[PDB]
């Protein structure tokens, strides 16, 4: 069993990254972060956007279009995003198993995390 952090922006695919800092890093090297502006201001910046329900990867001061998505797989079988079984994450999003409506959900979600 293995986490994942799958990095997206406005919806296209970026990159799986085996840790949570490496995904970070990836979005702020993006946004024209220096490497000195990250050591030094990036802790500080996200626990204030955590505190205080901003977008740490703002470049603007709105909403980013980026996320960190983390996936739990074995065997390279997606088991749980963002800590949801993954069966359940596509009924929420489609219908129950068994139709095709949500074989279709979970066959382009899998295509799309794993970069088919
Ligand atoms: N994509
Ligand atoms: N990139
Ligand atoms: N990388
Ligand atoms: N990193
Ligand atoms: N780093
Ligand atoms: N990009
Ligand atoms: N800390
Ligand atoms: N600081
Ligand atoms: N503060
Ligand atoms: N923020
Ligand atoms: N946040
Ligand atoms: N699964
Ligand atoms: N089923």
């Amino acid at each position: 069993s293995e986490t994942q952090y799958f990095v997206s922006h406005d919806g296209n695919r970026h990159d799986l990254f085996d840790t949570l800092e490496q995904a970070e890093h990836y979005i702020l090297k993006k946004n024209g972060w220096t490497d000195g502006e990250i050591a030094e201001k990036w802790a500080f910046v996200k626990k204030e956007a955590r505190k205080y329900g901003g977008d740490p990867f703002s470049s603007n001061g709105r909403h980013s279009l980026w996320f960190i998505t983390e996936l739990k797989l074995s065997d390279g079988v997606i088991m749980e995003v963002d800590g949801q079984l993954f069966d359940d994450y596509v009924e929420s999003i489609s219908a129950e198993r068994g139709t095709e409506e949500f074989a279709e959900t979970k066959r382009r979600l899998v295509g799309y995390y794993l970069g088919w």
